């Protein structure tokens, strides 16, 4: 007996991406793909002859978006005819159908027209984010932790389940992705007494404020407040306004209806905005971004600032309507973690350690690696089998 244990993986399904973690030699290892990214982006794209997944669909999407699914998280577990649904899907250039009120991206794939179910697309995520760790341990992964937020319904939480089963993975358990992030901390690890824990969740497109309340071990979600759509995305949207606007200054030309040129555009503005939170100006470099026109330019941390300033001030109304549903003042909340890759922005930290008085934030353990990491410790938790000695 006792033959060696494979260890369990935790992932996070991300809405925009994913992150996988595996609990080893007492400490967490947070698992890079074979391009080298400790995330992975949460795409499906189809073509005539490959499904792709991860970086290899995300980096063709300019050319085919038509077969390149993103966001099924959106509508995973959800009816066709409700009303987030049916708003969404304005904005996603890929096709999504009725099938029995039932939600399905249509696409084009290897000759045919292809209709699959949100968690048929979140298996192959899944898929991807299990060989990812496959190739690390070298040998085969059956156990996992998913999380999902905390606001998801028994539909959207069984959803997800399946979304597992189809990738061939044993789901261990369904955790939230807030209290995820408060495991990574340890903050479930204090001993007796209760402790009132806000978890700050910024990411690429999608704002989360959640309140929970710690007691001897035992969590329960106390708030859940956010903005649908706020995150990142909304910051690079700015920054590209700014310098399509700057470019008419300078030259006299509009570059707003040619795709390309606003798509280079974009990812250069994107890369500038994070290098802004380790340095107060960034230079933009695009070589011959509109009628052979070369531009070459730099923004102040102060102009970015300035640009995004009313997104920025916007998250602290979630966090006051949170804590008037959880029936608390600031000073009651023991423990601030801060989520997903936004809040690495000074301006943003500085907005949410004021709104507290000063008070330190968790954000020692990467943002966009908390979820996965706290989902990697619960899982090596799980599969756990000890018989109590005499
Ligand atoms: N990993 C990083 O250093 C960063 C990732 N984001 C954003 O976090 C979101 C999720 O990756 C996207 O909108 C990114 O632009 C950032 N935004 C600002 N500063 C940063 N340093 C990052």
């Amino acid at each position: 007996g006792s033959m060696a244990k494979a260890a369990a993986i935790g992932i996070d399904l991300g809405t925009t991406y994913s992150c996988v973690g595996v609990f080893q030699h007492g400490k967490v290892e947070i698992i890079a793909n074979d391009q080298g990214n400790r995330t992975t982006p949460s795409y499906v794209a189809f073509t005539d002859t490959e499904r792709l997944i991860g970086d290899a669909a995300k980096n063709q999407v300019a050319l085919n978006p038509q077969n390149t699914v993103f966001d099924a998280k959106r509508l995973i577990g959800r009816k066709f005819g409700d009303p987030v649904v049916q708003s969404d899907m304005k904005h996603w250039p890929f096709q999504v159908i009725n099938d029995g009120d039932k939600p399905k991206v249509q696409v084009s794939y290897k000759g045919e027209t292809k209709a699959f179910y949100p968690e048929e697309i979140s298996s192959m995520v899944l898929t991807k984010m299990k060989e990812i760790a496959e190739a690390y341990l070298g040998y085969p992964v059956t156990n996992a932790v998913i999380t999902v937020p905390a606001y998801f319904n028994d539909s959207q939480r069984q959803a997800t389940k399946d979304a597992g089963v189809i990738a061939g993975l044993n789901v261990l358990r369904i955790i939230n992705e807030p209290t995820a992030a408060a495991i990574a901390y340890g903050l479930d690890r204090t001993g007796k007494g209760e402790r009132n824990v806000l978890i700050f969740d910024l990411g690429g497109g999608t704002f989360d404020v959640s309140i929970l309340t710690i007691d001897d071990g035992i969590f329960e979600v106390k708030a859940t407040a956010g903005d649908t759509h706020l995150g990142g995305e909304d910051f690079d949207n700015r920054l590209v306004n700014h310098f399509v606007e700057e470019f008419k200054r300078k030259h006299k030309k509009d570059i707003s209806q040619n795709k390309r040129a606003v798509r280079r555009l974009r990812t250069a503005c994107e890369r500038a905005k994070r290098t802004l939170s380790s340095s107060t100006q960034a230079s933009l470099e695009i070589d011959s971004l509109f009628e052979g026109i070369d531009f070459y330019t730099s923004i102040t941390r102060a102009r970015f600032e300035e640009l995004c300033s009313d997104l920025f001030r916007s998250t602290l109304e979630p966090v006051e309507k949170a804590l008037r549903d959880a029936k608390l003042d600031k000073a009651q909340i023991h423990d601030l973690v801060l989520v997903g890759g936004s809040t690495r922005i000074p301006k943003v930290q500085k907005l949410l350690q004021d709104f507290f008085n000063g008070r330190d934030l968790n954000k020692s353990i990467n943002p966009d690696e908390a979820v996965a990491y706290g989902a990697a410790v619960q899982a090596a938790i799980l599969i756990k089998s000890t018989r109590a000695a005499a």
